[PDB]
């Protein structure tokens, strides 16, 4: 039958990982100002592709990624630095510009979060 992938990890412990004041700013101020917008809510966990009949998901997205795990990763304190979250926010913001069509409501709302986070990481602490 249908079935959905493995969900990305959230805890590696054989991964290297730090804690940053640029990390801090990400979950605190980046991500929990995101997860609050209007537009949120289709980001807030891994596609389900089999409740929201999505079916040709993963076969076109094989490196998924959403803010329930980029949450958690940073709740968990995952990264090693920075730059590790922020390629997580891309890898979930083109992953919705390949996946839909433009001008779809999904892509309107990643292009609402995006613009958004662009401001946010022009703020980012200097470490
Ligand atoms: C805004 C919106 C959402 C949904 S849905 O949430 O019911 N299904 C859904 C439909 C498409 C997507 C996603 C969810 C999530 N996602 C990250 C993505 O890239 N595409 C369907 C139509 C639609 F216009």
């Amino acid at each position: 039958g249908h079935m959905n992938p493995p969900p990305p990890e959230t805890s590696n412990p054989n991964k290297p990982k730090r804690q940053t004041n640029q990390l801090q700013y990400l979950l605190r101020v980046v991500l929990k100002t995101l997860w609050k917008h209007q537009f949120a809510w289709p980001f807030q966990q891994p596609v389900d592709a089999v409740k929201l009949n999505l079916p040709d998901y993963y076969k076109i997205i094989k490196t998924p990624m959403d803010m329930g795990t980029i949450k958690k990763r940073l709740e968990n304190n995952y990264y090693w630095n920075a730059q590790e979250c922020i390629q997580d926010f891309n890898t979930m913001f083109t992953n919705c510009y390949i996946y839909n069509k433009p001008g779809d409501d999904i892509v309107l709302m990643a292009e609402a979060l995006e613009k958004l986070f662009l401001q946010k990481i022009n703020e980012l602490p200097t470490e």
